[PDB]
């Protein structure tokens, strides 16, 4: 075993950064860029496929993590929420093709972030 807590925080930090250009477009502070959006959705999908392998029970007493112990009492649900986000971002690469579809469809993707945080991340 190795520092999976450091690994997973690095990947989730990247996920956070991938949402930044999308938020900027939604705010009207950055112009629509289909390539940038595709890049962010692809990162979100790839990160979500990697994260399921980085939350071992032997790291529940890790010390520098915001992961809640609840994760290990509902692991199937936790794992599947990442699969849900991976599938949402993957579907969004096909459904988000212009600014209008970004505004109509991005919520389905981003809502998964809060859904998991409310149950499994420290506040
Ligand atoms: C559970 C299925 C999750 C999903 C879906 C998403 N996140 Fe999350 N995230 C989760 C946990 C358990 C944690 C704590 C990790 C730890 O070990 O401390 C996080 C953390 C983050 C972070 C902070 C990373 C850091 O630098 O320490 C960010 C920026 C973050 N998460 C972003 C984020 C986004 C943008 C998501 C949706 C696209 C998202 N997370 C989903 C659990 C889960």
């Amino acid at each position: 075993a190795t520092d999976v807590i450091a690994q997973r925080k690095a990947i989730l930090k990247q996920m956070g950064e991938a949402t930044k250009p999308i938020a900027a477009m939604l705010k009207g502070e950055a112009k629509w860029d289909q390539a940038v959006v595709q890049k962010s959705l692809a990162a979100i999908a790839d990160d979500s496929k990697k994260l399921p392998a980085l939350f071992p029970a032997d790291s529940k007493t890790g010390g520098d993590t915001a992961a809640l112990p609840k994760i290990f009492e509902d692991k199937a649900k936790f794992d599947d929420l990442f699969a849900k986000l991976a599938a949402a971002a993957t579907a969004a690469q096909g459904t988000i093709k212009d600014e209008a579809s970004l505004k109509a469809n991005i919520g389905g993707v981003l809502g998964n972030c809060k859904s998991c945080h409310d149950d499994f991340r420290a506040k």
